[PDB]
């Protein structure tokens, strides 16, 4: 990632926000993806939609932090993060995917909330 | 738009918010670029971020309110267009773009917090 | 939508094609949550799937529609539409929420073609 | 970033490609709002608006390389890649941040051209 060197270059931490943003973006949509592959994918479907959320905001959340609403962005982006986070560690003992994901979900969690 | 259809056909008001977030998404990045063209754009630049941010979080918001994090969203969004109309109010003297887009902004703002 | 208003009123048809994009993205994300919520979603996955992409590029395409890398950004957008069209088509004797957004994908599809 | 854990953990090289989709939008989102930063922010219009494109298309590849639409995907976000590589190459000189960009920008061409 080029967080760091990009925010030190403009004309006028957080890094850490946009990193983990970015990261658990690609990660969530990653596990929405291999939910749906699943056989039991039926019983997976709060999972799926909070990855599909916790997506979205991540992407929103950390191209606003590439550039204000950025404390209250970063409240509501914590806020999907442990919902996403909560919902993929229940399915972390039989799914190995929910198990990276919800690792991915905690650490940009924390990130948001010491962004703030 | 489609909305309205259905959320009517799904097998489990919002509708305005999601209907307004599209549009108000459309609308703020058509107005980050009429900004970004004017010869005044050295005066622009907090419009046309803010412009940017609403379009991104009104694409998230509205996705979301398509399928939980809705009513915190829902309040980031109502936050973000409210700061948008605001900026793009200053401008709407001078620019037909900015207010057209002070419009949206305020439609959906209103459109956000009775969705709440 | 507002389109045609901002259209006219920047400093610098393919209207139609933006208006579209917005709607057919809304209505694609629309129709994966539709399908996940599904008795036979396991049945639904590739056109679930196909949605979500669906959605992804509308959004995208009407994104940049509304500021080149246009010409082949609607190409790919006619292409991605036309395969969710064909998807959605299949299920829409079934599932009422797969006719309405099999026809949504098929008038963005030609207004894509006729944009470019 | 977490792509290569995720896609060995799914039910059913290309990794490159999403890292560099993520790393190339947040970078690009970062350029636009530097150059939109700028004294001779008036000169960089072009930039700033490939810069946005580049961004949603990298976001849109990536999120799609997560989950066919791939290889036309792929395409264009390797031929929008080399638009604003070329861009932020001219601008490479004098800004800092555009000489970052413009190799983010190299790098995120070479691995969409070797994904398909
Ligand atoms: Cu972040
Ligand atoms: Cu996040
Ligand atoms: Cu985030
Ligand atoms: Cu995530
Ligand atoms: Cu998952
Ligand atoms: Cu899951
Ligand atoms: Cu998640
Ligand atoms: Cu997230
Ligand atoms: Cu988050
Ligand atoms: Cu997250
Ligand atoms: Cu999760
Ligand atoms: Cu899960
Ligand atoms: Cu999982
Ligand atoms: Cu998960
Ligand atoms: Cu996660
Ligand atoms: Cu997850
Ligand atoms: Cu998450
Ligand atoms: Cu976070
Ligand atoms: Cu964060
Ligand atoms: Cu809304
Ligand atoms: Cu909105
Ligand atoms: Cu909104
Ligand atoms: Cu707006
Ligand atoms: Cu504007
Ligand atoms: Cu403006
Ligand atoms: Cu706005
Ligand atoms: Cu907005
Ligand atoms: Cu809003
Ligand atoms: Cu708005
Ligand atoms: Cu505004
Ligand atoms: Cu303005
Ligand atoms: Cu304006
Ligand atoms: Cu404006
Ligand atoms: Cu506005
Ligand atoms: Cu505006
Ligand atoms: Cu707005
Ligand atoms: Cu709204
Ligand atoms: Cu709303
Ligand atoms: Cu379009
Ligand atoms: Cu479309
Ligand atoms: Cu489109
Ligand atoms: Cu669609
Ligand atoms: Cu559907
Ligand atoms: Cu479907
Ligand atoms: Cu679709
Ligand atoms: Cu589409
Ligand atoms: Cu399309
Ligand atoms: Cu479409
Ligand atoms: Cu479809
Ligand atoms: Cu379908
Ligand atoms: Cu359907
Ligand atoms: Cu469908
Ligand atoms: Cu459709
Ligand atoms: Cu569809
Ligand atoms: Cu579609
Ligand atoms: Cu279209
Ligand atoms: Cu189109
Ligand atoms: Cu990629
Ligand atoms: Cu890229
Ligand atoms: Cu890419
Ligand atoms: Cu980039
Ligand atoms: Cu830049
Ligand atoms: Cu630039
Ligand atoms: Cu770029
Ligand atoms: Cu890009
Ligand atoms: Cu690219
Ligand atoms: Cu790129
Ligand atoms: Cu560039
Ligand atoms: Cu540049
Ligand atoms: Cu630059
Ligand atoms: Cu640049
Ligand atoms: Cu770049
Ligand atoms: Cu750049
Ligand atoms: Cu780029
Ligand atoms: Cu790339
Ligand atoms: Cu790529």
């Amino acid at each position: 990632m080029h967080v760091e060197a990009m925010i030190s270059k403009h004309p006028q931490s957080l890094v850490q926000c946009v990193e983990m943003c970015f990261d658990c973006a690609q990660t969530c949509a990653a596990c929405a993806d291999a939910c749906l592959g699943e056989d039991k994918v039926a019983d997976l479907r709060h999972c799926i939609r909070l990855n599909l959320d916790c997506a979205e905001i991540c992407v929103a959340a950390g191209s606003i932090a590439s550039r204000s609403i950025l404390r209250t962005m970063l409240q509501t982006c914590a806020e999907m993060c442990r919902m996403c986070e909560e919902e993929c560690r229940r399915h972390a003992g039989n799914h190995e995917h929910c198990r990276i994901c919800a690792d991915v979900c905690k650490e940009c969690e924390t990130a948001c909330r010491s962004a703030t």
